[PDB]
């Protein structure tokens, strides 16, 4: 009966993880999407989110949670009702702190630096799926925040360190799978937030065209498998199928 | 015709700032009292205000804002209507830092901390507004965040460094006035945020007893005539009159 009310900006990156967690604990959920088709400067979604996508915000009766990751830990550990599924192993699991790790690993990468750097830098994208004129406009409003390429390439070589742990752990997933049985997420057979942190990170990466250049063609043939099947998931194409057309608004 | 949507709880400190903000800048807003009556634990709103008041959060079209102090400062930048009241001067004003200074002063007291140590010690109150089996109930559910009088004895005497401050300035401020003339707030003729401030955190002190010990009867009296000047202020009583009776809730 106590409604379950969120703000949130449809293309946000938090909102993305917010909004896939409750589609996976099967929650209903009052969802607002405050962000506007057109800006004040008459500009597009896909024009304007390098901060400007911020915080959201999760009202449930008398809890007021703002940031994705604690209004998704609040989520957890408020429904438990037999029906809802979990997204993380008990407390005190042997196989925890091992969904944790992952979890906080994904969740530090700088998404909005990676953002910030497309839109600047093209020439280190593949396949970006923003306008080329978006380079244009940024640019054109000149006259760590700044546009360093040694910067980039250095986080950039970050993710594929981070993307290499990811490759490993889910070959080790591979291996000890047998063939013709139900086929392991990242942590173990079940989806967790680290899966969630995983599948909305990779899609992020493909709108921004640094998807060629870190999994598929050969390499990191483990990931790529991973990215198809959660673009195949339901909750997934349900929540984030469109965010990265630039034809919705 | 953008509406302008808050969430709080009606007896929390930082909402109060932030409600009283509202009124002085005579803004239509959509307030949502979350707070219930009646808790889980079946416990009035006088006996759970610790850190349990945590975080308002205000919804301005696209915009999403949390903490107090965050959104205040988002309404003195968004709303410029020449109709509408301004709490700060000119950012490069010269009396700017000024006000901004006790401002600073008056949010960095730990009233959390004062609130926890009212409860937990009544013995250092005078005339505290909150029933005595509060201490009852609090203490009994054991078997800084603890329960050193020496503890609370320093930050109250760092209280009273705070408000010979205040009433020195006050002091100032009176000396410079003429009688008969419009008697000035804290900072000069204009209430400014740092009023707001003031009038909230002194109308605490009143609630858990630490009003006796710290102005009146002879002790700092420009201080006195400050908080009952607030008192009758029309937007003061409209938003913070009955919140502190504990007949209401």
């Amino acid at each position: 009966e106590v409604k379950l009310i969120l703000y949130h900006w449809t293309h946000s990156f938090s909102s993305q993880k917010v909004r896939l967690v409750i589609a996976e604990k099967a929650l209903k959920c009052e969802e607002h999407d405050v962000s506007l088709p057109l800006s004040e400067h008459n500009e597009p979604w896909f024009m304007r989110l390098n901060s400007t996508g911020e915080v959201p915000v999760l009202i449930h009766g008398e809890n007021i949670i703002c940031e994705a990751t604690q209004i998704i830990d609040y989520l957890e550990q408020t429904f438990l009702d037999e029906r809802t599924p979990r997204l993380m192993p008990d407390k005190e699991s042997m196989y925890y702190p091992q969904v944790q790790h992952y979890r906080e690993l994904l969740d530090s990468l700088p998404m909005d630096a990676y953002t910030h750097g497309c839109i600047l830098h093209p020439e280190l994208t593949v396949d970006s799926m923003i306008p080329a004129y978006a380079t244009t406009r940024i640019r054109s409003q000149i006259g760590l925040d700044h546009d360093n390429v040694k910067y980039l390439k250095k986080i950039l070589d970050e993710l594929e360190k981070v993307l290499d742990q990811v490759e490993t752990e889910l070959q080790r997933r591979n291996e000890e799978t047998p063939e013709e049985g139900q086929q392991p997420w990242l942590c173990g057979e079940s989806f967790t937030l680290a899966d969630v942190s995983l599948a909305v990170t990779l899609h992020r990466l493909k709108f921004l065209g640094f998807a060629r250049r870190n999994w598929g063609n050969g390499k990191r043939p483990n990931l790529e498998t991973y990215y198809e099947r959660v673009l195949k998931r339901k909750t997934f194409n349900k929540v984030l199928g469109h965010v990265n057309n630039i034809l919705i608004s």
